[PDB]
C-alpha cells in the first residue's frame, strides 16, 4: 500500500473536535472531514483521514468524552485515501461493521486500485471489507438514529451522502452529510472508458441533490461547506451556524458548470 503524495498541510493538520448538532459531532482533520453519531446503542463513525489519520481520531473521540469502544458502525462517502486511509486500522480496533454503497466496496476491498482514475498503480490505501453492502435509499439504524444512504456517484462509482434527524433539547434537525459532486479526472467523460455511466452518474446526482431538503448540510472536505468560517475552536454550540441553503447552492451551481465542461 502506498498512499499518494499530499501536498495539501492541512490534510494532516489536527483541529480541535467540536459538537455540529444534536448528537453529530466533527472529529476530523482540519480539512478531512470525520463525522461521530452517538447513541444509546453506541456510536457511528463517518470516514477517516490518511493513513495517520487513526491517532488525532481516537483523541477527538476520547476528547469530547466518548469511547472508542463504543463504535458500532463505520460509514464512508467516497472510496478515496483521503476519506478511508484509516479505515482499515479502525475497523480492526473497533470491530465496528463498515457499511459501504455498493459501488464502492470493490475499490475499498482491493484499496484503490481498481479507482476508474488512479487505479493501475497498486493499492493507496489499506483495503476493506464492507460488512453490508448498501443501496440507494438502504436506512441505518443504531438506537434511535436512523441514517439514509444517498447514492450520489460520480466522484466515485459508490460515492453517497446520509440523510438523517439529531434533536438538542430545544429541536430537531436534518443533516445532509454530502459528498459533493467533484470531478476527479482532467479529460472529457467520453474519454473516461472505465466508467462508461460517468456522465450520466454526474446528471443524476447533480439533479438528486439539488431537490434535497436539510436544515444543516456537511461535507466530505471542510473547505467545501466553508467550516472554518462558520465555526471556530471555543464557540461553544451553534447548529445556527450550519444553516446554509445558499452556500449549498452556490456549490452545486459550480459544480454543475464544471459537469458542462467535463472537468478538474
Ligand atoms: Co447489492
Ligand atoms: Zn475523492
Ligand atoms: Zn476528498
Amino acid at each position: 500500500v502506498k498512499e499518494p503524495t499530499v501536498s495539501n498541510a492541512d490534510w494532516s493538520k489536527p483541529y480541535r473536535p467540536f459538537r455540529i448538532a444534536g448528537n453529530l459531532y466533527y472529529i476530523g482533520t482540519y480539512d478531512l472531514a470525520c463525522y461521530l453519531i452517538t447513541t444509546k446503542q453506541g456510536n457511528i463513525i463517518v470516514n477517516t483521514g490518511l493513513a495517520a489519520s487513526a491517532l488525532q481520531i481516537k483523541n477527538n473521540i476520547k476528547a469530547l468524552g466518548f469511547k472508542l469502544t463504543d463504535t458500532k458502525i463505520l460509514l464512508t462517502t467516497q472510496a478515496h485515501y483521503d476519506h478511508l486511509g484509516a479505515m482499515a486500522e479502525i475497523k480492526k480496533i473497533t470491530g465496528a461493521k463498515l457499511m459501504a454503497d455498493e459501488g464502492d466496496a470493490t475499490v475499498m476491498a482491493d484499496g484503490g486500485s481498481s479507482d476508474y482514475a488512479f487505479g493501475g498503480h497498486g493499492s493507496m490505501f489499506e483495503p476493506i471489507i464492507a460488512d453490508r453492502l448498501l443501496h440507494d435509499k438502504d436506512t441505518i439504524q443504531l438506537g434511535d438514529t436512523k441514517l439514509v444512504m444517498l447514492h450520489h456517484p460520480g466522484h466515485t462509482k459508490g460515492s453517497c451522502s446520509f440523510l438523517f434527524d439529531t434533536k438538542d433539547e430545544q429541536r430537531s434537525y436534518r443533516i445532509l452529510i454530502a459528498n459533493m459532486p467533484t470531478i476527479v479526472i482532467e479529460k472529457k467523460f467520453s474519454e473516461v472508458s472505465s466508467y462508461p455511466g460517468i456522465a450520466k452518474d454526474y446528471a443524476y446526482t447533480l439533479q438528486a441533490m439539488k431537490n434535497l431538503s436539510f436544515d444543516i448540510w456537511v461535507a466530505s472536505h471542510a473547505s467545501q461547506f466553508s467550516m472554518h468560517s462558520k465555526h471556530k475552536p471555543g464557540d461553544g454550540y451553534n447548529p445556527k451556524s450550519f444553516m446554509d441553503r445558499k452556500g449549498y447552492d452556490e456549490s452545486l451551481d459550480k459544480l454543475q458548470k464544471e459537469y458542462e465542461k467535463h472537468l478538474n
